[PDB]
């Protein structure tokens, strides 16, 4: 269980004053054939990042709506590098984070061939913001090993922006990337991990 | 949690029952400052793995076949991309938490932030990634002005076991931290982590 953030509407997003920030991150993913040890599906892989901050998440950053639409923002913060663009088509949701500063959360998620994905992260290492706000990129495991932890569970137990991990799942499952009941269980192995680590 | 340190002699006097792991601690130290006015001191690699732990650059090596420096060599040939470490490079041997029956030996080498720069790339490019590496990380060994950006956060993630304790162990007797900095990362690490729950 994870803290549920409030969704609103694009157009909502649109009619916030200016005493709010804006965010804009994107989910790029791909299908990915590959079977890890020749018999575990990978399904797909997916891109975060480790932050300046020592937290995983989403490229991307704040937008400054006194000069930008969304979308020209986020092509803007988007510390890849590279040629990938991001439309309004690739908009997924709007979330309203935890505080207490007012910051609206738009997340945007193109599926990408797994060759591109790998271009993405080839321009990610030559990028200017490579070593300083972005420490990394990282590919999530969305497979669970035969032990029930290893891949997933494991990867839901590291150190994320609220946000941003909220994001991963929401996004996951209304793109039908991963039944629910099996979000709910890889998460439920990670709470648990988190619960007894701390005893 | 304490693990014993053992000298490469004991480690082979364990016998033929015993699993030998190698790692590498590639390091450089860092000029850079975080908004203009955080120094970074040093950074450090570790990569996501397979199963969705951060962990060091390295693996098993079969010591019946393999020198620990030549086996840690393959692995790092199939998995960062050709950098190649020595026995001058050695650091340290601990046994691990049980019921396994595995010694962890650590390598750790200062590279300029160029050649660290340049592992990177190479390690996108190399067998390994998207397979069992699933990216490199930089570790940040800053921490912010609320005091948990940075390190502690970063110590917050999920490890092997074995490497975060070896990176803790590396950071001391390397003199890249002072233990009572690392002890305060650590302890406000826990106090996120159980306010999180």
């Amino acid at each position: 269980m994870v803290p549920e953030l409030k969704q609103i509407s694009r157009e909502e997003a649109m009619r916030l004053g200016p005493g709010w920030s804006h965010s804009c991150h994107a989910m790029l993913y791909a299908a990915n054939p590959g079977q890890l040890f020749g018999r575990i599906p990978m399904r797909f892989s997916v891109l975060m990042q480790m932050r300046f901050d020592g937290l995983l998440g989403f490229p991307g950053g704040f937008v400054d709506r006194r000069f930008w639409s969304l979308e020209d923002g986020l092509n803007r913060v988007l510390g890849l590098g590279g040629g990938l663009r991001l439309t309004e088509a690739d908009y997924l949701s709007s979330h309203l984070t935890e505080g207490p500063h007012r910051v609206v959360a738009h997340l945007y998620a193109r599926q990408l061939t797994l060759e591109q994905l790998h271009a993405v992260e080839i321009s990610a290492v030559h990028s200017r913001d490579h070593g300083l706000e972005v420490l990394g990129l990282v590919r999530v495991p969305l497979y669970t090993q035969k032990d029930r932890v290893g891949g997933f569970p494991n990867f839901l137990s590291n150190a994320f922006v609220s946000t941003a991990k909220y994001q991963l799942l929401f996004a996951l499952k209304v793109l039908n990337m991963m039944p629910s009941e099996k979000l709910a269980e890889a998460l439920a192995s990670a709470t648990e991990k988190q619960k007894k680590a701390l005893e």
